[PDB]
């Protein structure tokens, strides 16, 4: 609130270092690092919360000594003058970036078929590569570590070495959870096969012993009896009773007992 | 094709069963019960190994 | 729309509901018994037919 | 898939015609019980399929 | 890879010994390039190794 | 377009020389590699942008 | 089958006029509006039938 009346509101964002601790940062100013990402401010929303301020990334800065606050934009972008291979590994790179995204996707196409390489419009390839190495899910020790490098081909080496680390394990993921789902596959086939020879032989073996044997051999039973009609329904009702019922019931327990 | 694939499939719960009936081997049994014995055993196949009454079952026929 | 493809259910029982009305409908049935008849009905709908207390309620209709 | 059995009786055969003709005797012999394993395969399937869709239809009543 | 100036350059040769001669000189250069680079990943990979397994193992556990 | 209805259609493939320059390409015409390669052209497919030509280097020239 | 020999394959296309009538078209050239669009014929399928012209609108003319 206290920069709401600046003409140019400004907010910087930093990096924190390991074992992050909320009463250090208070205590002691030396536990954020030294680079330091100054940037322009958009908009408050507080939608939920009363703090849900928006950052981007405009302006790098590397302060000498954050504890003595002066700085300077030594934004360093030494390039060599002949230029018909250096975007070569640009070309390598958007197209790791397009395998990781189609088999890890993470966020939407859009952006990427709105910023297209052949078009031109890319004024800021090292923007570029840094928004391509954003979506690695490296820990931020990485993106510290990239951002120590100073030579070009040193930086780009590493976001690339990020990009096919996630790659690593992004399919090795991939492949345990396929092999688990085909085990499953082969599990549940194997079982399949076994209830067609279940349904196959339960005729010819067991005779439909789950109700039949029990059916048919008092039917037979009866036959060789002069069977009175009365009986004849009780014994009829009975039965359907009995198919209805599952085999495996202290009902179906109880009409079998009565039944014979 | 019924024989092939009763020998293409290893599994089966016969085992427990085959030792009550080996322990009714060396008793001289009556018909009465042997048959009885049958139609319990058919019953006990037939039902799965952790129902209630499978037990109630199992207990019987021990 | 209810009725999609389901028989004996969501209407009368065949076994035992449905059964009865033809038996029930050469009859002339008294309004007290139409309506204890048609209560007890509508409970053994509500009964699963393998429990106990629908079996009760099954015999008390027949 | 013929038997050795039925291998070594085609060879033999000593006219052509005949031997050729044990041949396509035999690849219809193994196409028999092969076409019989798939239509008994799909048939079971099937059944599976309309066993499952009037569950199906039972849930989408629920 | 080589340049498209190493191409031209190449196509710049008349006679077939020397384009030979080139051509073999950019696929050295380009291999020893490669190689380089390859031998470099091989030490960054085995220094990023050298974080314990612990590591890994946590990162199982979460 | 116009080549379609010319009685032999066909394209020549150059290479530019550095520091390229959309510009300079109609500007100034030596920019463009001395060296060329006329082949014919084989079909247009235009999938998503309107050119997407096939090109295959067949009869080199300088 | 007639343009398929002629140097310069190309195809017009024009409008008619209120009261279309087939046997018109053939009695009198009168019936057809005066503008004409020239275009280029694109590819002969003839899935369905025949006759599965692709036309486009290209050079107007009156």
């Amino acid at each position: 609130r206290r920069k709401v009346r600046l003409a140019q509101p400004y907010v910087g964002v930093f990096l924190k270092r390991d074992d992050s601790n909320e009463s250090d940062v208070v205590e002691s100013l030396d536990e954020i690092e030294h680079t330091g990402t100054f940037a322009q401010i958009h908009e408050m929303q507080d939608l939920g919360d009363k703090l849900r301020m928006i950052v981007m990334g405009h302006r790098r800065v590397h302060i000498s000594r954050q504890l003595e606050m002066v700085e300077v934009e030594n934004v360093v972008h030494e390039d060599f003058q002949v230029t018909e291979e250096v975007k070569a590994l640009t070309a390598e790179i958007v197209k790791t970036i397009r395998d990781i995204i189609a088999l890890n996707p993470l966020y939407r196409e859009s952006v990427l078929q709105m910023m297209q390489a052949g078009q031109r419009v890319v004024d800021n390839p090292i923007y570029l590569s840094d928004m391509g190495a954003a979506l690695t899910g490296a820990e931020s020790h990485e993106l510290q570590d990239v951002l120590e490098e100073t030579n070009i081909p040193k930086r780009l080496y590493k976001a690339l070495s990020l990009l096919k680390k996630e790659f690593e394990l992004s399919k090795l993921q991939q492949r345990l959870g396929r092999e688990v789902e085909e085990k499953i596959k082969q599990t549940h086939r194997k079982y399949l096969l076994q209830e067609q020879l279940k349904i196959i032989k339960k005729e010819l073996g067991l005779e439909k012993d789950d109700k039949d044997a029990i059916e048919e051999k008092f039917r037979e039973r009866l036959k060789e009896l002069v069977v009175p009609k009365h009986v004849m329904d009780v014994v009829d009702e009975e039965l359907s009773k009995l198919g209805l019922l599952d085999n495996h019931s202290s009902e179906f327990n109880v009409t079998r007992n009565y039944l014979d």
